[PDB]
């Protein structure tokens, strides 16, 4: 019912003792708050479903938060996974995570890999003594500028935009004409898929201005088990300095999500691709859970409360 909201704060990075800032985030993982300080001691606080502080890896990102989703998708349910925070704050590494340096480790062992690279191994080791016959098959759409681009077509250059329809056999689905839907037929060939995509979207970026900071970035994966179909949509949206207490998806998934939260008859999902596309994660028939990212330092205060506050009302939407 409820959609899931867990917080993940970032460590420090280097310079980030430098500017002269504090750490005025207090997580307690245990109680599930999080605690600012925003005197200029005084604090707010904010209890959500989780809380994960600066300490924690993504593996226990992983095993608390995913693996409870993935049996969901595995049983034939539809699952969402939103990350939202400001531009810097573990969006993307969260959601995608990164390699660690000097080729310690392959992709399938890396500590610092993600939540879609881990669910795509962890998919072929749950279902491969079990019962059995299942397809996976993967989608990477990016929203900017409210374009559409695919990142996983081979045949077609990143900046052909895709062209978005209501789905005639639905009623709250559209169909993305001409998005690449790629088959993963085992996990060695999921790390080259990932490539490709990371090609793209580094072909995207010269392209289009602030385009990683600005774009939402949508990883679907659809199984196909004999039967059941289960779908998990994976994503990273726009940094939220982009909005604020220009980026239509992201002023809309907030307006839609205050729609959602105050009752109102009318929720603007057409106001936005991203909103169109995401229609039955928020507040419909998809488990939703919501990652929001924040920053320790001082000097983000303003945006980690924001961030904060928008997350915890997002608590009170009710899916099914
Ligand atoms: N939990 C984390 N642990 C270690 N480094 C992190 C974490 N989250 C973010 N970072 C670092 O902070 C910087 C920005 O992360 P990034 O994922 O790009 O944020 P965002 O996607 O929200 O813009 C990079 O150095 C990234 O490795
Ligand atoms: C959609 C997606 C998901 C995850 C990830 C990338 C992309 C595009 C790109 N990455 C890459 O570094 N490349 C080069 C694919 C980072 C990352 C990942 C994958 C596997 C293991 C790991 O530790 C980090
Ligand atoms: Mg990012």
């Amino acid at each position: 019912k409820n959609i899931q909201v867990v917080v993940r704060c970032r460590p420090f990075n280097l310079a980030e003792r430098k500017a002269s800032a504090h750490s005025i985030v207090e997580c307690d993982p245990v109680r599930k708050e999080v605690s600012v300080r925003t005197g200029g001691s005084s604090r707010k606080t904010y209890t959500f479903d989780m809380v994960f502080g600066a300490s924690t890896k993504q593996i226990d990102v992983y095993r608390s938060v995913v693996c409870p989703i993935l049996d969901e998708v595995i049983m034939g349910y539809n699952c969402t996974i939103f990350a939202y925070g400001q531009t810097g704050t573990g969006k993307t590494f969260t959601m995608e995570g990164e390699r660690s340096p000097n080729e310690e480790y392959t992709w399938e062992e890396d500590p610092l890999a993600g939540i879609i690279p881990r669910t795509l191994h962890q998919i072929f080791e749950k279902l491969t003594d079990n019962g059995t016959e299942f397809s996976v098959k993967v989608s990477l759409l990016e929203i900017y500028n409210e374009e559409l681009f695919d990142l996983l077509n081979p045949s077609s250059d990143v900046s052909e935009r895709l062209q978005m329809f209501d789905d005639p056999r639905n009623k709250r689905g559209v169909i993305i004409k001409g998005l690449e839907e790629i088959t993963v037929h085992n996990k060695d060939e999921v790390y080259q898929i990932l490539e490709k995509g990371a090609a793209k979207r580094t072909t995207a970026a010269t392209l289009m201005n602030a385009y990683s900071s600005r774009s939402h970035s949508v990883f679907s994966v659809t199984i196909h088990m004999k039967v059941k179909i289960g779908k998990l949509n994976l994503v990273d949206l726009a940094g939220s300095e982009n909005i604020g207490r220009i980026n239509q998806s992201l002023l809309t998934l907030g307006r839609v999500i205050t729609a959602l939260v105050e009752r109102t008859p009318h929720v603007p999902y057409r106001e936005s691709k991203l909103t169109r596309i995401l229609q039955d994660s928020l507040g419909g028939r998809t488990r939703t859970s919501i990652i929001a990212t924040i920053s320790p330092a001082s000097l983000n205060l303003e945006e980690t409360l924001s961030t904060l506050e928008y997350a915890h009302r997002a608590k009170n939407i009710l899916n099914k």
